[PDB]
């Protein structure tokens, strides 16, 4: 009833170029099974988009990676809010909503967009940068780590421990054991800054422990939503903001429009987000039996949820491979959906605007005049390096 397929969307071959084999998931059926890792496939938007609005059927306690929390131990003790379920989720995750809340953004939206534009204008000084490295990279670390209230030592962490803990949805394959085995110091990095005395006054990580007194959350539990916000943050809006970069480099008549139009920044980057999902894959973990479009699921079964490719699904998109700043994004799951729907999504819409924003208004045009090289990760993906060249408007 099922189909089986040997693809392997945690191989160097899948991450190289996902979207051939993304329609051959989609067109398979509704569910697949995938031989490879013994786990059910979703690749259409109407079964990722079930999946994701039924937390009950499809838990995240047992983990949001291919790895079974009943079955295997995490390697980092659980999240308290991706790895948990209602109601245990609930009161953290109201927490981390009211510290990244919109009035939240109101108090540090000013000096995003201040370094936005400071960051654009340091490009065009240069002219040929690597849109990674120099923008992608250098733009969140400039803005995220000060958010958090994060100390100037030891800021190399952030990004290694970032891409360890998506490595780590992953499958027990090279990737996921060769960031495990090096993970060490930036364990210790991180889980340190999480306490209480070294994050800054005023910032994200010291108004969530703040949040201690209220009953929603107990102290012991803020180090660990700290923990959160650096795992979740960083690699994220990286990879966002380059794949923005990237689409309006291989889109030229898109970069015209924004320009034209600056107000459209925060679209254009929904829409990149859309296009280029950031986080391609995460699991869900059947706590019953379970009718999934015409395919019966056992209880315990581990289901794969292709994010990106419900992005792409022409049953749900018109013209899902073009890259319209105009089009209406309102569904997609770059951000996922449900109870669970990235409760950052506020902070990463305002870095990816007040980024585009200064680009509409100083950039005249982005051409690739480099290799162009992927980076590589289980769950994430996005670009190692961005040969660009950028002429000032
Ligand atoms: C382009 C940028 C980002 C993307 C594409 C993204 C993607 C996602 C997705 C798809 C989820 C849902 C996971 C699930 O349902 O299991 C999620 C959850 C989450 N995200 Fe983001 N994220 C981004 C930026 C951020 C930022 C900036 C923060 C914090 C500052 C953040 C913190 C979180 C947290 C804490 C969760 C867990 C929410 C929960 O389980 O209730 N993310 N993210
Ligand atoms: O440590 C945490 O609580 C946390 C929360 C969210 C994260 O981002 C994801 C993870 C899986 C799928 C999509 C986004 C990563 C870590
Ligand atoms: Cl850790």
């Amino acid at each position: 009833t099922i189909p089986h397929l040997a693809i392997d969307p945690f191989s160097l071959d899948f991450f190289d170029d996902p979207y051939p084999d993304q329609q051959t998931l989609r067109d398979a059926g509704p569910v697949v099974y995938l031989d490879k890792w013994n786990v059910y496939g979703v690749a259409r938007y109407a079964e990722v988009h079930a999946v994701l609005n039924d937390p009950t059927t499809f838990c995240s306690s047992r983990g949001v990676g291919l790895s079974d929390f009943k079955k295997e131990k995490p390697w980092r003790p659980p999240s308290l809010i991706l790895e948990a379920d209602p109601p245990a989720h609930t009161r953290p995750r109201a927490v981390l909503s009211k510290v990244l809340s919109p009035a939240t953004m109101k108090t540090i939206r000013d000096g995003f967009a201040a370094a936005a534009d400071a960051k654009v204008d340091e490009l065009l000084q240069r002219g040929c940068i690597d849109a990674i490295a120099d923008l992608a990279e250098a733009y969140p670390l400039s803005v995220f780590p000060d958010a958090m209230g994060l100390k100037q030592e030891g800021r190399e962490h952030l990004l290694p421990y970032a891409g360890l803990v998506f490595n780590a949805f992953g499958p027990p394959n090279e990737l996921r054991q060769t960031a495990i085995e090096r993970s060490a110091p930036h364990q210790a990095y991180v889980n340190e800054q999480c306490q209480r005395p070294n994050l800054a006054p005023g910032g994200f990580g010291a108004c969530i422990h703040a949040f201690t007194d209220t009953g929603e959350i107990t102290p012991d539990e803020a180090p660990l939503l700290v923990r959160s916000l650096l795992s979740a943050g960083l690699d994220t809006t990286v990879n966002g903001i380059g794949a923005a970069v990237y689409c309006l480099a291989r889109f030229p008549g898109e970069l015209q429009r924004l320009r034209s139009d600056p107000t459209l920044a925060r679209n254009a980057f929904e829409e990149a987000v859309r296009f280029e999902s950031p986080v391609q894959t995460f699991f869900r973990t059947t706590t019953r039996e379970v009718e999934l479009g015409g395919a019966v699921i056992g209880e315990g079964e581990k289901v794969l949820m292709f994010l990106g490719s419900a992005n792409r699904d022409p049953r749900r998109w018109s013209d899902p491979d073009l890259y319209d700043i105009t089009r209406k994004t309102s569904g997609h799951v770059g951000f996922g959906s449900g109870v669970h729907m990235c409760v950052g999504q506020l902070v990463a819409r305002l870095e990816g605007e007040v980024m585009l924003s200064a680009l509409a208004r100083k950039v005249a045009a982005i051409d690739i005049d480099g290799p162009v090289k992927r980076r590589f990760n289980n769950t994430l993906r996005g670009l190692e390096s961005l040969p660009v060249k950028l002429t000032p408007a």
